């Protein structure tokens, strides 16, 4: 499993390089971008903004991003392919389901969901022939019965194809522990799983325990902070009010505890978003003008200043993603 | 002043003919048909089924159907256009929102929803250039805050364009009353509004009181009958336990009250469905083998044999839909 699917086709994992493991071109809903592109100004404006952002990220060293947008997050792979080519940055696309499944998804069995996930990995997404290289799932703190079906379907797709699973958690409710339990009940290896949004909490006991079990730990929202924007309730609700430095110290914390190999770092950024309040993309860009370049431009020097070896940062930003994304049975 | 938009372009009132005013090619979810066409066997198979179904309805006298599938019912106007051309049956497409709006819709303001409905009517659906000729909305009895927004946006779109509004109600909860109040508060003429699924109840005083206020009464679920079987946890809750003759007699009842000009009749049929339990399409087809031809092949002769004159049935199936659909302010 030394080759992975990208929206431009299969690449060898040595080509991935510096990889951001949790990003989005656009945060939306199924069908929404094509039915109402004017919500984003235009489809063209959105594509142009993504190309400019990805190009600047590439200038900073990024060579690959994993777009973890699912069907129900409005994933438009044709858009991902277009901007990947124009920016010349690898984009790995996802299957799976996020927190907004429509009826036609909500009512399906674990067997059906499994077939859908397998379709997008082994056949292609829609009629594009583009194949997902990862499975994205999301749960509330307490996993719902449908969400549990989604996790079991993800595990079975992973076991059949070797592609990894990445999750959305409510880290303040220690959501990963319930996810991990369902995953392991399906015989799935923790090394195939990233428990994401884990920088949303400062509970190191929770993080190290998961890492100790072999789980990848996603510290993937480092630039998200509504500090200075406390009066904006939606900003506080979405990004929290812990500083980005606070988030970044968890990377050091986990290195210091000997878990350098379990860490995955990202921005959780996007170039448009319709799945939150109107104009929110502007609020986010007001806080983090670096966009997806925030990890290489701001976080990497911060960690070096704190004394973390270059070789360590390189293993985290390059080696961990490659071992993670490489289809592994 | 005249033309009605169809998936093949504008048609004149006289071209519409026998019109079924509440139907579906496929009941699904946004993005679903194109992301998982195998759920329906294949897109090709679904299309072939719809064309045969439309051709049979056509041979039974039908010339136009109104597909009231909204964005969130997974309306695929490219499919409607294909099957309309192949069957030579006019199809009117809908805008609006049903009961499963995704997060990118649920967070929107009344102003934004008005823009979306207006773009589907005035500009076109997606990138197809096909314009909606009806606005479809739905409430669940007690109107939720979001649903009230949808209804007001629908009224504002209707008022800007003259295209009519058609609704889904919980008729057993007399839902059409709260809908009418909202519409009227917006300055919408009741003659621009059809209150649908009204045959879901036997409460004629409810129906007559609405008809008296100028509303069109949609008796559009006549074949929906799961009788003889008090043991299906899906078909009984979905289709009810009243005979179709009982539903159809409501047409007679309203005609006798003198309200023939405010009756609209349909099947609420479809050729694929993913927004319920798996294989529910087989259950429906077994219940009503006639599909969309049920109204002309079964209901019309039934009414004729109860004494209803031909010119009255023509008024209902041809004249009432033309007046309803022709954009008017
Ligand atoms: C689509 As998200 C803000 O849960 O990473
Ligand atoms: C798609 As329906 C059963 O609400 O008319
Ligand atoms: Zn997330
Ligand atoms: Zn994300
Ligand atoms: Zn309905
Ligand atoms: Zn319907």
């Amino acid at each position: 499993g030394d080759r992975i699917n990208t929206v431009r086709g299969p690449i060898t994992i040595s080509e991935a390089g510096f990889t951001l493991t949790h990003e989005h071109i656009c945060g939306s809903s199924a069908g929404f971008l094509r039915a109402w592109p004017e919500f984003f100004g235009s489809r063209k404006a959105l594509a142009e903004k993504a190309v400019r952002g990805l190009r600047r990220a590439r200038a900073a060293g990024v060579r690959t991003i994993v777009d973890v947008s699912t069907f129900d997050l409005g994933r438009d792979v044709s858009l991902l392919a277009e901007v990947s080519r124009a920016a010349d940055v690898h984009i790995v696309a996802a299957t799976g389901l996020w927190l907004d499944p429509p009826l036609s998804m909500r009512l399906r069995s674990v067997e059906e969901l499994t077939q859908f996930f397998l379709r997008e990995i082994q056949y292609g997404i829609e009629d594009t022939g583009i194949r997902a290289g990862i499975i994205k799932v999301a749960t509330t703190g307490k996993v719902t019965p449908f969400q549990e079906l989604v996790l079991r379907a993800a595990a079975r797709a992973s076991l059949a194809t070797g592609v990894p699973v990445t999750t959305h958690t409510a880290a303040s409710q220690r959501g990963g522990e319930q996810q991990a339990a369902i995953f392991e009940s399906e015989g799935l290896s923790p090394s195939r799983v990233c428990i994401g949004h884990s920088d949303d909490t400062d509970d190191l006991s929770y993080l190290t325990a998961l890492a100790a079990r072999g789980y990848l730990i996603g510290l993937d929202r480092i630039p998200h902070s509504a500090i200075g924007l406390e009066d904006n309730a939606s900003a506080s609700a979405f990004m929290g009010i812990r500083s980005w430095q606070t988030r970044a110290l968890l990377i050091k914390a986990l290195i210091d505890q000997g878990y350098m190999k379990q860490i995955l770092v990202s921005n959780d950024w996007l170039f448009g978003i319709s799945s939150y309040v109107t104009n929110f993309m502007d609020v986010m860009d007001s806080v983090n003008p670096d966009g997806m370049a925030f990890i290489p431009l701001r976080v990497i020097p911060f960690l070096r200043e704190k004394g973390i070896p270059q070789e360590t940062l390189a293993g985290i930003t390059v080696t961990n993603p490659a071992r993670f994304l490489s289809p592994t049975l």
